[PDB]
């Protein structure tokens, strides 16, 4: 849902940027 919320404000990125948890 393109929430890149985060310092990002996109799409997809978030995911690569705030979704990694490892
Ligand atoms: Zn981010």
């Amino acid at each position: 849902g393109r929430n890149d919320p985060c310092p990002c404000g996109s799409g997809k990125k978030y995911k690569q940027c705030h979704g990694r948890l490892q």
